[PDB]
């Protein structure tokens, strides 16, 4: 159970984005139905009034929280991967439009899942803004908690992988468009019951064997990290 509070750009807090530039749902409940329109941008997918300006090569940081800002972020039980996708705003997230900018599942050296390192990072994980066409975009941050993913929701609706999905409205101003955005995958649609990383038993299968759901990270992606960029308490 987790939500996005707001974003930072180049280590500068953009301020509380809830229902302002984040398409916030009303609470931190997971999405579990892989075929639901709720997979796109969670259960209250509508245009919110603001879009955060960035430039190509900027660091865009999502900040998650559980109940209050900079709390325990997400229950430690919720081990799983983190991904970030981008789509043009004119798509409204429909069609084959979502391009993966970031994937992190399990760090074998540190013996930590992405979620574990997200807690340590005070909810903060980043992407570098790619050299796509200037214009308006949706950035879709997705946490998959695997604590009940030994079952499929489609078969047992009280279990399943849990998706914590947040869409940010981002405007890219300065970009040379050297890497025009390619085709992407659909949400819902990209994840099915047979997709690698949707059904997994974290209790008995070594985390080193986990494969996150495709698609792969786009070669135009400029990178990203799970790491604290800013101290929310200094405000
Ligand atoms: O007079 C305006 C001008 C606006 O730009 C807006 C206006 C009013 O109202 C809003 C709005 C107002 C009050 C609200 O409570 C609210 O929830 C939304 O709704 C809508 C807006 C909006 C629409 C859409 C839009 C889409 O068609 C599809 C989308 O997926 C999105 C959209 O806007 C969003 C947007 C929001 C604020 C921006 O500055 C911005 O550049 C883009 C975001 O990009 C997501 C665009 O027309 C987009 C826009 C207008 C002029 C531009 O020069 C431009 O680059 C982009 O603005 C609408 O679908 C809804 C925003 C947005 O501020
Ligand atoms: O009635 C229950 C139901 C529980 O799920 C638990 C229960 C009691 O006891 C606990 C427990 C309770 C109080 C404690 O103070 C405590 O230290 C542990 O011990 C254990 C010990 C275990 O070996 C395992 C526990 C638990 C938890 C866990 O909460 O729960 C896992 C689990 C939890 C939720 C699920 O939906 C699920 O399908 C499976 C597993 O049954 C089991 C386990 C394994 O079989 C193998 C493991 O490698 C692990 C395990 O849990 C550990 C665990 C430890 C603490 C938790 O809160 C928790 O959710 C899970 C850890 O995740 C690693
Ligand atoms: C899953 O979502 C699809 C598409 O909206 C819907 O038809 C189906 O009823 C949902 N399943 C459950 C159990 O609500
Ligand atoms: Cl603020
Ligand atoms: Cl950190
Ligand atoms: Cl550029
Ligand atoms: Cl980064
Ligand atoms: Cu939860």
């Amino acid at each position: 159970h987790t939500l996005v509070w707001g974003v930072w750009v180049n280590g500068v807090d953009q301020g509380d984005g809830r229902n302002i530039y984040i398409r916030s749902p009303p609470n931190n409940n997971p999405v579990k139905n892989l075929t639901s329109p709720d997979m796109t941008c969670n259960v209250d997918n509508r245009v919110v009034p603001k879009s955060v300006p960035v430039n190509a090569g900027d660091t865009l940081t999502f900040e998650w929280y559980h109940n209050t800002r900079d709390d325990d972020i997400i229950a430690s039980s919720h081990h799983g991967p983190i991904a970030v996708y981008i789509a043009p705003a004119a798509s409204n997230g429909q069609g084959n439009v979502w391009v993966k900018l970031f994937e992190d599942a399990y760090n074998v050296t540190n013996s930590t899942w992405a979620v574990d390192r997200l807690i340590t990072a005070h909810g903060q994980h980043s992407v570098v803004v790619p050299h796509v066409a200037p214009g308006d975009y949706l950035f879709r941050a997705e946490i998959i908690a695997l604590h009940e993913a030994d079952s499929l929701y489609s078969q047992n609706p009280i279990r399943g992988a849990q998706f914590y999905i947040s869409c940010a409205q981002i405007t890219i101003n300065s970009s040379d468009d050297s890497t025009p955005l390619p085709a992407g995958v659909p949400f819902p649609g990209a994840y099915t019951d047979s997709t690698p990383g949707i059904q997994f038993n974290i209790y008995t299968t070594p985390a080193t064997s986990y494969v996150a759901p495709p698609p792969s990270v786009w070669s135009g992606a400029l990178g990203g990290s799970i790491a604290q960029v800013g101290d929310a308490s200094l405000e």
